[PDB]
């Protein structure tokens, strides 16, 4: 950050030269630039001069040397500190032109599909002005549309589209309808939350996997009176039960006068009438299935337990399996070069390093934050503080003052919204429902006498001016002192308190902010003994002792460390599965170069090269020979999964929470893999030999509902 301190006032020298350019010269000028070198380069200076030249000109905003530097360090491959007032938007832009500039393509992970489409659309021109094309990604978005959208030099898009579009190119039939491109550039928007926070958190693309009410009915009719119909075998009690003649023929007219035994039922309605037969007759509800909930259990061969289901009668339906899942680290850790910024990154630099690979450039202010903060106000019980914090919100909504309040849940803002009206406080909450209605609300937060409720990620992106957006409020709203930020508790990470202390002194503006904790509270408790703290109550609850600051920063600390060894220990699976995914992804894409075919001409062939002089077409034939091949992959696969979950799940059980280093995971993982490929390629020959419908993406959240 020395040299390019150094490299930010060097481009002084092309200031008039630049706002001499008419529109046409500047796109060529940008045009005309070595910077393939990146950050370090010659025609830097030159840049961050255009760059400048043609914000003032296209948004108008004159961007700071500070917002130069936060760029240049992002070209130089860093996760910025850059704070909420400071232009993260216009500094990330100026950055994805270097990098575009340089042949590259940049992909702004704005983790938000609102910030997506509004940072392209603001972006977009000072861009166009420079010669670059801007993209942008929704989760509605075709995928013509997404193509299209990254074709363009910049692409905006949430951490979850650019997820499941990698996950979506998995139900790809065929190389032209294949969406997703090369990962190049990643410039990450709130690198701290995606990076860090998010990184454990799959994305996972799930698909819906029905015999005769009439067959099914048949059997039950057939069972019920004195039978002789079937034949249950007795070179082994417990295999499957054959068919009698006579039986066969009550089946065969009960069905209207069909031939079980011909090709249109052979595999078909004599399977339907076997399979129902087995659960009727050798499977009943003692020491076979039971049931216990809505389902059937094992004290599962093809098709049997939906006739197991349909024999009891509990009918159901919904099951959605893992067909592809990938994590956001596994997925940014595959772009040749990581970038980023936010408010908070210091404090994760470690872990950033650790696992990306990435160092950590803090930018300093334009104009110096004179936000007051004020130590943690702590309380005995729960009730204590929220007590304590309805009547500090009314004293500081009286004198006019606007605030904005930090909440754990929406259950936990919902209670206080009642407790505020009630007494008087006109509130507002922001249910995370309507990302663009949220950012509306929130741009009128920092009004007279506006009083806005927030969860911990709520109302991200959208800076609260002073006086709504954009007002003359601002000269009143700033003698009352700007805006009052309240916490209603510490969170796991400080990174989290000061993400929303961050939200009040913006361009060296009054503001002001508070944390309420208590000895009640899920981070203090058990994460510190209850013993060592003060007791020492006032009239209204708070601690008399001001020795409080240190005992919850130390109860954090703690909490930091603990989920960073979930983390740890958590990531060595992930990375195992992602190196299995990196080999199914290999042989998914020379099976859309037609390698299939060929694969079936020479593995014995006796039907192919029958399938070649009674051909339908030989042309076909290779979108044929790919049916079966992808179809055994990526079922064999999606089993993997099945089996990685499972064992996953009879491991953290297997152990409650001792968070001992498992091993087993890992040894399983790897056999399980090995005869996957080899067992594909075989699968698939045997389906030649006999001459999806639903699916849907999720990241998953939390453990509520």
């Amino acid at each position: 950050r020395s040299r390019s301190l150094a490299d930010v006032t060097a481009s002084a020298e092309y200031d008039k030269e630049a706002a001499d350019l008419s529109d046409e010269k500047l796109r060529k000028a940008a045009g005309l630039l070595n910077l393939d070198d990146l950050a370090e380069s010659a025609d830097i200076p030159q840049f961050l001069a255009i760059a400048r030249e043609a914000a003032e000109r296209r948004t108008g905003l004159r961007p700071f040397d500070v917002q130069l530097l936060g760029a240049l360090r992002m070209l130089a491959g860093d996760v910025i500190e850059m704070a909420t007032g400071e232009g993260k938007t216009l500094a990330g832009a100026i950055a994805a032109a270097g990098y575009a500039l340089a042949g590259r393509h940049v992909h702004v992970v704005t983790i938000n599909d609102y910030l997506a489409r509004r940072d392209a659309e603001w972006m977009g021109p000072l861009l166009d002005a420079m010669g670059l094309t801007v993209g942008w990604i929704t989760a509605d978005s075709t995928p013509d549309e997404r193509r299209t959208a990254y074709d363009r030099d910049v692409t905006y898009a949430s951490v979850n589209e650019i997820g499941f579009d990698v996950l979506r190119d998995q139900l790809v039939t065929d190389v032209n309808d294949l969406v997703s491109p090369n990962p190049d550039v990643a410039l990450i928007d709130e690198a701290d939350s995606v990076l860090v926070d998010e990184a454990l958190v799959p994305l996972v693309l799930a698909g819906t996997t029905t015999p005769r009410l009439e067959i099914i009915r048949l059997v039950a009719e057939l069972v019920g009176d004195k039978d002789a119909d079937e034949y249950f075998a007795t070179d082994s009690d417990n295999r499957n039960v054959h068919l009698t003649e006579h039986g066969a023929r009550k089946v065969e007219k009960a069905l209207g006068g069909i031939d079980l035994y011909s090709e249109e039922h052979v595999g078909t309605t004599l399977t339907e009438v076997n399979v129902a037969l087995h659960a009727h007759v050798l499977l009943q509800r003692d020491v076979h299935y039971i049931v216990r909930d809505d389902a059937v259990h094992l004290i599962w061969p093809d098709g049997l337990q939906a006739a197991v289901e349909a024999k009891e009668g509990i009918e159901t339906t919904e099951t959605g399996e893992v067909l592809d899942t990938i994590t956001v680290q596994a997925l940014i850790n595959r772009y040749a070069t990581v970038c980023g910024m936010t408010g908070t990154a210091l404090a994760a630099g470690e872990q950033l390093r650790q696992f990306y690979q990435l160092g950590v450039s803090p930018i300093p202010p334009n104009k110096p934050n004179i936000r007051e903060d004020e130590a943690d106000r702590v309380y005995i019980t729960t009730a204590a503080k929220n007590d304590g914090i309805v009547e500090h919100i009314t004293e500081v909504h009286q004198r006019g003052q606007p605030v904005l309040v930090g909440t754990r849940d929406v259950a936990e803002s919902e209670e206080l919204h009642e407790r505020l009206v009630r007494r008087g406080v006109p509130a507002v909450v922001l249910n995370a429902k309507n990302d663009a209605e949220e950012a509306r609300v929130i741009a009128e937060a920092g009004k007279y006498g506006a009083v806005t409720v927030s969860t911990q990620m709520a109302g991200r992106g959208t800076d609260i001016r002073l006086g709504g957006s954009d007002e003359a409020d601002h000269d009143r709203v700033a003698e009352l002192g700007g805006l009052h930020v309240v916490g209603t508790g510490r969170h796991h990470t400080e990174r989290l308190d000061n993400q929303l202390r961050g939200r009040a002194g913006r361009q060296g503006d009054p503001g002001s902010s508070v944390f309420f904790s208590s000895w009640e509270d899920d981070v203090v408790a058990a994460n510190l003994d209850h013993n060592k703290l003060p007791m020492a109550t006032d009239e209204n609850g708070r601690i008399v002792s001001p020795r409080t600051g240190s005992l919850l920063d130390h109860a954090q600390r703690v909490a930091e460390g603990r989920l960073l060894d979930v983390h740890a220990n958590t990531w060595r699976y992930n990375q195992l599965i992602a190196q299995q995914r990196a080999i199914i992804v290999e042989r998914r894409n020379t099976l859309l170069r037609t390698v299939t075919a060929r694969e079936e001409l020479a593995e014995l062939a006796p039907k192919r090269y029958e399938e070649l002089s009674d051909k339908v077409s030989e042309e076909r034939l290779e979108t044929i020979c790919r049916q079966i091949m992808l179809y055994h992959l990526d079922r064999g696969w999606a089993d993997h999964l099945a089996y990685l979950a499972d064992i996953r799940e009879s491991i953290h059980l297997r152990a409650l929470g001792r968070q001992n280093p498992l091993d087993e995971f890992h040894r399983m993982a790897v056999d399980a893999f090995a005869s996957l490929a080899a067992d594909a390629i075989e699968a698939a020959q045997q389906t030649f030999e006999t001459a999806p419908t639903s699916t849907w993406t999720y990241m998953v959240n939390d453990n509520p509902l």
